């Protein structure tokens, strides 16, 4: 597993105890409202994960992983379960350490990938930093390994950020770099091993940005396998940069916008035209970049405008455009979601409408994608371009030998019969390209101007027709 190979994989992001649990349990006592642990076996993968197929995405994703502090803080648990006050148990709200290597040995076995996010920096405490305790924090024992106590303030600054404490006094996520030699070396070795047994075939970081240079570097090497540097910022030309410390890097930025353009119906998509390109160089890419959507710590993008076309033109682009298009659990279903505690959400609470809108959209769509280079690869590199950008969307991604795929996206669920001639894609005056998902022919000859048929927000893609075989993909019946 690793670099080259990932790139291409389409992104499932999960919590375990909301979304696993062999129990089915459709009606499940657990309203994050409350928070705590809702009762929930990670094994549920076994059973489950045929959720994920069904969408087209290769790799799981999903929380961090320890154990944490028994004691309901306050606050409502840490269930989402990205804290460290342990590291080196394995807890049991989930379910029994040697299931989880198993967990992972079987679908690596039945297909997909292992993604396991990391929060390094924090070893979290209840309690304020005079009230510190040092005894709770294995690999730790004193306190020489974690850091002074300061709020981190002066933002714009980053001469503290990377150093100062991180948190509010009801929690301290206690902060450990003595600055030299000793916890970067330390936590080195640890991972890399961690990998060893038990998967970890890709993983991730909650601590990036506020890092200090160097770190990140020496991490993404102590265990070889492909890394996602997490943190947050979004502004290319810093958020990107650290693509080359790291390995693939959070597209933070590349959403903001889409969210800012996408909602509302007339938003503002040039603020994006000129961002695709921005990145495209920017950030040293490889397509090592990586595309969310919802957030947990964010609202499920539907918090906005209540309507699938605004959704599902955004989510497409995501998958379609370049980097990992990562697919929120709870994405799919529609749930709407809260900025914090409400963002987390047992996947499961229903019994699989496995047939819903979202679910056909995603399943269809994006095997298109897979597919293609299946036949023949190189749509990874191909720098996803900008082409077309009008009052609504349209770029072209892919290789020679009519191996092309251009797509067009527009917004309001309003909908309102939509008929245009994308800009270039650059095709042959004949050539005849497959619509996507619900299927319908687009004609692109005369000119060479190829005439778009859209209805609202449908998102549409113009596949070339011609390599596709007698296979799945459109309108085959197989
Ligand atoms: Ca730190």
């Amino acid at each position: 597993a690793t670099p080259a190979d990932w790139r291409s994989q389409s992104i499932y992001f999960l919590l375990t105890d909301r979304f696993a649990r062999t129990d089915g349990s459709t009606t499940a006592t657990c309203n994050t409202a409350d928070q705590k642990y809702c009762g929930g076996t990670w094994q549920g993968i076994i059973d489950k994960l045929d959720y994920i197929q069904g969408m087209g995405f290769t790799a799981i994703w999903i929380t961090p992983v320890t154990a944490q502090l028994p004691q309901d803080c306050a606050y409502g648990d840490a269930y989402t379960g990205y804290w460290q006050t342990d590291i080196y148990s394995l807890n049991e709200n989930y379910g029994t350490a040697d299931d989880l290597k198993a967990l992972s040995s079987a679908l690596h076995e039945r297909g997909m990938y292992l993604m396991v996010d990391v929060v390094a920096n924090h070893m979290g405490y209840d309690g304020a930093g005079s009230s510190v305790d040092y005894s709770v924090f294995k690999p730790f024992s004193s306190q020489d390994y974690f850091h002074p106590f300061c709020f981190i303030q002066n933002y714009e600054d980053q001469t503290q950020v990377e150093d100062c404490w991180l948190g509010d006094n009801t929690v301290s996520l206690p902060d450990l770099d003595t600055t030299k030699d000793v916890v970067k070396n330390e936590w080195y070795d640890w991972v890399g091993s961690l990998v060893s047994n038990y998967s970890i075939d890709g993983l991730r970081i909650d601590t990036v940005k506020h890092v200090q240079k160097d770190f990140w570097p020496g991490y993404n090497k102590a265990a070889g396998v492909y890394c996602i540097g997490e943190v947050l910022d979004g502004d290319p030309a810093y958020t990107c940069p650290y693509q080359n410390v790291m390995d693939g890097v959070l597209n933070y930025p590349i959403y903001y916008p889409l969210l800012n353009a996408f909602k509302s119906t007339s938003g503002s998509m040039d603020d994006l035209y000129n961002m695709i390109n921005t990145v495209k160089s920017d950030c040293p890419d490889s397509t090592l970049l990586g595309t969310f959507v919802e957030n947990h710590d964010n609202p499920r993008f539907a918090s906005y405008t209540n309507d699938i076309a605004l959704a599902k033109n955004v989510a497409a682009f995501i998958i379609l455009n370049d980097g990992l298009p990562i697919i929120y659990a709870g994405q799919e279903q529609h749930y709407a979601g809260g900025n914090d505690p409400a963002n987390r959400e047992a996947t499961w609470l229903s019994g699989y409408p496995t047939d819903s809108e979202l679910y056909k959209l995603i399943a269809s769509a994006n095997a298109i994608r897979n597919y293609a280079i299946s036949k023949d690869t190189g749509f990874v590199t191909y720098k996803n371009p900008y082409i077309k950008d009008d009052t609504t969307i349209a770029m072209r991604k892919g290789t020679d030998g009519s191996q092309i795929v251009t797509i067009l996206s527009n917004k309001g669920a309003s909908g309102d019969s939509y008929t245009l001639s994308l800009s270039g894609a650059s095709y042959t005056a004949g050539q005849q390209l497959t619509e996507v998902i619900g299927c319908t022919t687009v004609t692109v000859g005369s000119d060479g101007n190829v005439p778009v048929p859209m209805a609202g927000g449908l998102p549409r893609v113009l596949y070339p027709t011609e390599k596709l075989a007698g296979s799945k993909i459109c309108s085959d019946s197989s």
